[PDB]
C-alpha cells in the first residue's frame, strides 16, 4: 500500500500526540503548533487542492449542458466528486511555506488542457489562493483555502472559511456577466484522538449558489448512540423558494437525487464514487522547478515519508521551518513585509481575498488566453523562469500603464 493509506499511529505515536495535548488548553490554535510527521501525507496543501479537480469531465458536461437546472446538478456533481480523493489514513497535507507555489496541468480526453496555479499567500494565519482554467472550454475557477485549526478536546477541527468561484465565460446572465457559481467548503473534524481510534469527519453546511439556483448541503455528523459516518443531505431550490431535488447518501460512497415533483418515487443514483475514474494532474520534472516550488522544496521530506523514516523526515521538515523563521526575522529587521508573487489583494465587492494578478479578458480568444496564463508561471515542460516571476504581484500590476 501507499504510505498515504497506512495508519502509522501506534503506541509510540499516540504517546507523542497525547503529550502535546497535555500542554494544550481547549480552544487552542493548532496553527502555531508543530505536529509529528507520521500524520503527514506526501503533499503540500497547494497540491492537495488539485485532488478536488480530478473530475473535469463532470465540469465539461456542465458547461455543455443547455438546461439551467441540469447544468447546476452537473456543477454540484463535479464539486462533490473530489472530496473522496484523499488519503485513506488520518493524515494531513504539509503546511506550505510563505510564498510557496505549485503549478500543474491536465491533458483532457477531449485533447484540451487545464492549467493550475497556486501560491501560499499567508502563513500567520495560513492561507492560499489557486487559479484554474480550461480556456478552450471557457471554464474558469478561482478559489482560496483558509484553514482555522482548533483543539477542542476529544475533537480537533479545521474550520474551512475558503471558497471557490466557478465561471462559464461564454454563458451570460441577466447582467451580461459570465454565469457564476460560488461554492463553500465544509469543516474537517478529527474524532477519537484521546480515547479510541482516530477518524476524519466532514461536518456542517456546504453552500452552492448560482444565478438561478441554490443548494444548502449538510454534511451530517455521527453521534455516540449512532449512526453512520459520511452522510449528506440537502435541497436544490430556485430563489422563489421552490424545491426541485433532494441530495442524499454518502460523500465517500454513493449519492442519490430524489425528484420532489414525484413525492412517491425513490431517490435515484446521482454520483457513484466507485464508478468514474479520477484524472491526476501532470507536473514538470524536478529539474525544471524552483527552490520554493512545492514538490522540489519538500522533496527530502516526502522521500523520507515514502519509506517511513520519520527521524529524517522531521529533520528535513525542521530545516525548512527554521529557515522560514529566519527569513521572517530578517523581514522585520529590514522593515519589510511579504507580498505574493502571483496573486493580488481583493478589490471592494469581490468574492475572494486573492485573485490571479494576470488580466484575462472574458471574451478574448482562448489561444491568447493560454498565452497570458503561460506568462504567469512555468507550467508546461520546457517553460523557463524569468525575473518578472519573483517580482511582487502588486508591482507587476503597477506596471501595465
Ligand atoms: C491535536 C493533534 C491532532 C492530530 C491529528 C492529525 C492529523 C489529522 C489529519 C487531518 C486534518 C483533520 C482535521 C483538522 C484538525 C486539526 C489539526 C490541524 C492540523 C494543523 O493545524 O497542522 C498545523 C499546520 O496548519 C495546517 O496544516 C492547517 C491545514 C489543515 C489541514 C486539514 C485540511 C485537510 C482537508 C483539505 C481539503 C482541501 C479543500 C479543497 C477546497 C476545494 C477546492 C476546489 C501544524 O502542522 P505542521 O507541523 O505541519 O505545521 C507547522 C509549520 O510547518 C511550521 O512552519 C510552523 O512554524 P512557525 O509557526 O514557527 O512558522 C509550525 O508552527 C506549524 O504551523
Amino acid at each position: 500500500i501507499d504510505t498515504d493509506d497506512i495508519d502509522e499511529d501506534d503506541e509510540s505515536g499516540h504517546n507523542i500526540i497525547l503529550n502535546i495535548i497535555s500542554q494544550l488548553r481547549p480552544g487552542c490554535d493548532l496553527t502555531r503548533i508543530t505536529l509529528p510527521t507520521f500524520i503527514l501525507e506526501k503533499k503540500s496543501m497547494l497540491e492537495r487542492v488539485t485532488n478536488q479537480l480530478q473530475f473535469p469531465e463532470f465540469l465539461l458536461q456542465a458547461h455543455s449542458e443547455k438546461d439551467p437546472l441540469k447544468r447546476f446538478l452537473y456543477v454540484m456533481k463535479w464539486y462533490l466528486a473530489g472530496w473522496h480523493i484523499a488519503p485513506k489514513a488520518v493524515k494531513k497535507p504539509l503546511n506550505p511555506v510563505l510564498g510557496e507555489y505549485f503549478t500543474a496541468y491536465w491533458d483532457l480526453p477531449n485533447k484540451q488542457q487545464a492549467y493550475y496555479i497556486s501560491e501560499q499567500t499567508s502563513h500567520h494565519p495560513p492561507e492560499c489562493a489557486y487559479f484554474y482554467m480550461i480556456p478552450e472550454s471557457s471554464i474558469r475557477v478561482d478559489g482560496v483555502v483558509i484553514p482555522k485549526s482548533r483543539f477542542l478536546g476529544n475533537s480537533s477541527a479545521a474550520m474551512m472559511d475558503g471558497s471557490t468561484v466557478l465561471q462559464f465565460l461564454d454563458i451570460k446572465d441577466g447582467n451580461g456577466k459570465p454565469e457564476k457559481y460560488v461554492l463553500t467548503q465544509p469543516n474537517v473534524y478529527v474524532r477519537g484522538i484521546l480515547f479510541g481510534k482516530m477518524r476524519i469527519e466532514l461536518g456542517d453546511h456546504m453552500i452552492i449558489k448560482s444565478p438561478n439556483f441554490q443548494a444548502d448541503i449538510e454534511f451530517k455528523t455521527k453521534g455516540y448512540v449512532f449512526g453512520t459516518y459520511d452522510a449528506i443531505e440537502g435541497t436544490v431550490k430556485d430563489y422563489d423558494g421552490n424545491a426541485y431535488y433532494e441530495i442524499s447518501g454518502k460523500w465517500n460512497d454513493v449519492m442519490y437525487l430524489k425528484d420532489l415533483k414525484q413525492p412517491r418515487s425513490s431517490p435515484k443514483v446521482f454520483l457513484d464514487t466507485h464508478k468514474e475514474s479520477p484524472l491526476r494532474p501532470k507536473v514538470r520534472p524536478l529539474s525544471e522547478q524552483g527552490e520554493y516550488e512545492s514538490r522540489k522544496l519538500w522533496k527530502k521530506v516526502t522521500d523520507a515519508l515514502a519509506v517511513r523514516n520519520h527521524p529524517v523526515a522531521t529533520e528535513e521538515k525542521f530545516q525548512i521551518e527554521d529557515h522560514q523563521r529566519q527569513l521572517a526575522k530578517k523581514r522585520i529587521e529590514d522593515g519589510v513585509e511579504f507580498h505574493p508573487k502571483l496573486f493580488r489583494r481583493s478589490k471592494p465587492g469581490e468574492d475572494l481575498d486573492y485573485c490571479i494578478y494576470k488580466n484575462i479578458p472574458v471574451d478574448e480568444d482562448p489561444e491568447k488566453q493560454i498565452r497570458s496564463i503561460l506568462q504567469i508561471a512555468p507550467i508546461l515542460p520546457g517553460q523557463q523562469f524569468t525575473d518578472k516571476f519573483f517580482i511582487p504581484a502588486f508591482e507587476k500590476i503597477k506596471s501595465q500603464k
